[PDB]
């Protein structure tokens, strides 16, 4: 059949009415009354500058959408990629099933890309943008985006494409009509953490993974990609590690996917940025290299967190030159990235302390048996990786260590230093080293876990009840949770956050439910900082879970439809 309903605008809430055919007045359906009726309308995340949405919407030709750049340059076909993209995009405003009657005005976009040369990412890149809709002439509209770099240029895309809704009511395509918006993102880092270690992710779904973040403008996807139970990186200079490392020969990832990955992500805007988790999370793959300690140590629970347990041995020097030649590759094949991820859990000192090797190299050099040796052992593990990890880049390139022992901020100083070193927190946004490592001067990626970690909640992997940091996290507690809050005064120094997915229990099948839509959560919290609650950002969450569902993401359900179609009635 047709559409029954129609809404009207009562107090910022779209309320659900008979389309009384004894009217003069035109109904409005759901989401054409959403774009005016909401502060920010449809759009997700919402602009930190103007945002101007006028009153009206204009019926659009979906075949007559034309896409022109003005300043052509090296990044010519990465603009062209995402303007071939635009109309893909666009569509995805209309429910699948549905047609557009093809009437209406035609839209010329005008991109203008100041510096068209620039294609590198950095912390400094510029992502701002300003966008103008206006009508042109009688039978066509003017969608002029204007901005410093690309990335900013695809972000406008993004908005732009965002100010369309499909009345299915009418059949209608609609497009709003007076628009002027300027907007530029509150902070550079903006994440993901997949794990591909713990569980194996196909790349169409790694893929998938950056549509869905670039459509709510998450700029970087942190690539776990080994840890003690697999190694699926192809090295091909250490090939034994991935060919008894792999889960099996088909969960690997070659040259050519990850090659694709990046690309993919570089036409996306998203950042590509591998991890080596290095001297804890080793395991499969260095078996009879004899460059690795407690591997499959039971009881694990005398060794390690989790099993398996496993470590590299600091104590020979091959190992070096393995750590080259897995840098050099993962050099080699993403090659945007501007930063290196080192790891750096927490390492085991009984794991250390069971070997006969390493007793023997810290006797000699004097050093005990004790912690702060170990902590020794650790930073000139971290030293030599260091220096590997700068050959293989071509160049010294800013590094990524969680917090752990090693990065305590009162003696973090004695290891590294706040130039070479970014700090991902994964403690509670409560805790004293935070404001310490602040004080101290670093850099932090915030991933605290009571607010970050998209893993917890589900069942235990490892006896019953549920899994260590359980309960879940609702969109709402990573919506709240504000870096501005957690680091005060000190707030430039955070570069951003980033959403974990350990993957223990997480692969290719529930990944689409494990980010979406709370990543789009992360997404508005880094891009606007909003000093807002998540309750003003409740209706326009509905609406972009429901976009994420039409790009043919499966996005976690947070409500009855029926709340969505019924603004205000939900509620506690
Ligand atoms: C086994 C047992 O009976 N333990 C009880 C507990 O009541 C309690 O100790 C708990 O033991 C668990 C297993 O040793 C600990 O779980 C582990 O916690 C770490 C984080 O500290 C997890 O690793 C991190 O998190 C992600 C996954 O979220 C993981 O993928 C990453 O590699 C890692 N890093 C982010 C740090 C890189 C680890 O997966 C998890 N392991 C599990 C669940 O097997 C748990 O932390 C610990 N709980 C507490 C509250 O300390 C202990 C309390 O006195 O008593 C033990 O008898
Ligand atoms: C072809 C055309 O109409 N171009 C105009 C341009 O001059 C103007 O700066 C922009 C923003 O107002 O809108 C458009
Ligand atoms: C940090 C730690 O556990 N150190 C111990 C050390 O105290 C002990 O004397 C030694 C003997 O094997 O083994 C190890």
């Amino acid at each position: 059949e047709d559409v029954v309903w129609r809404w009207s605008c009562d107090n910022g809430k779209c309320v659900k009415l008979k389309n009384d055919p004894r009217s003069s007045e035109p109904a409005l359906s759901l989401e054409a009354c959403k774009m005016f009726c909401n502060e920010y309308g449809l759009l997700w995340p919402r602009p930190t500058g103007e945002a101007d949405l006028g009153n009206f919407l204009s019926k659009i030709n979906l075949n007559s959408i034309e896409v022109k750049i003005l300043k052509k340059g090296a990044t010519d076909d990465l603009m062209e990629a995402a303007a071939k993209r635009f109309k893909e995009q666009v569509s995805l405003a209309i429910p699948r099933g549905s047609t557009p009657k093809l009437t209406g005005k035609a839209v010329d976009v005008y991109l203008v890309n100041e510096n068209p040369n620039e294609k590198a990412f950095s912390l400094e890149m510029d992502e701002s943008y300003g966008l103008r809709v206006s009508p042109s002439g009688a039978d066509r509209v003017n969608a002029t985006i204007t901005a410093n770099s690309f990335f900013g240029m695809r972000h406008g895309l993004e908005t732009l494409s965002q100010l369309f809704v499909f009345d299915d009511i009418r059949d209608h395509l609609l497009m709003v009509r007076d628009v002027n918006i300027s907007d530029k993102p509150v902070y550079p880092y903006r994440g993901i953490l997949l794990d591909t270690a713990r569980n194996y992710y196909s790349i169409e779904s790694i893929k998938r993974t950056i549509e869905a973040m670039a459509a709510v403008k998450l700029n970087t996807n942190h690539w776990h990609i080994t840890d003690s139970q697999s190694f699926p990186f192809v090295t091909t200079k250490r090939p034994n590690l991935y060919k008894f490392g792999a889960l099996s020969p088909q969960k690997v990832y070659t040259k050519a996917a990850i090659r694709e990955v990046v690309r993919f992500g570089l036409e996306r805007g998203v950042r590509v940025l591998p991890e080596f988790d290095a001297p804890a999370h080793v395991g499969e793959g260095w078996q009879d290299t004899d460059l690795t300690v407690c591997f499959k140590a039971e009881p694990w629970k005398s060794y390690c967190v989790a099993p398996p347990c496993g470590q590299l041995n600091p104590t020979k020097d091959e190992l070096y030159q393995y750590l080259e030649d897995i840098y050099s590759d993962m050099a080699e094949v993403f090659d945007t990235t501007d930063i290196f991820h080192m790891g750096g859990d927490e390492v085991s000192e009984a794991c250390w302390n069971s070997s006969d090797s390493i007793q023997n190299f810290m006797m000699q050099n004097r050093w005990d048996l004790d912690k702060e040796s170990f902590l020794k052992l650790w930073n000139y593990f971290q030293q030599k990786a260091q220096d590997k990890a700068y050959k293989a880049f071509g160049k010294k390139l800013p590094l990524i260590l969680w917090t752990s022992t090693l990065t305590n901020y009162k003696h973090i100083d004695d290891y590294l230093n706040k130039d070479d070193y970014i700090i991902q927190v994964w403690t509670t946004g409560v805790d004293p080293q935070i404001k310490g490592l602040l004080e101290k001067g670093y850099r932090l990626i915030m991933s605290n876990y009571d607010a970050l970690y998209f893993d917890c909640g589900y069942g235990a992997w490892v006896g019953a009840g549920n899994n260590w940091c359980s309960p879940y996290i609702g969109w709402q507690k990573v919506y709240d949770n504000s870096p501005a809050v957690i680091a005060l005064e000190h707030r430039d120094q955070v570069l951003g956050g980033e959403a974990a997915l350990w993957s223990e229990q997480s692969d290719t099948s529930t990944l689409d439910g494990r980010l979406w839509p709370r990543a789009a959560a992360l997404a508005e919290r880094l891009w606007a900082e909003p000093a807002t609650s998540w309750q003003d950002a409740e209706y326009r969450m509905l609406h972009i879970r429901e976009r994420f569902v039409r790009m043919g993401i499966q996005a976690e359900s947070l409500q009855p439809e029926w709340c969505y179609q019924n603004e205000g009635y939900c509620y506690s």
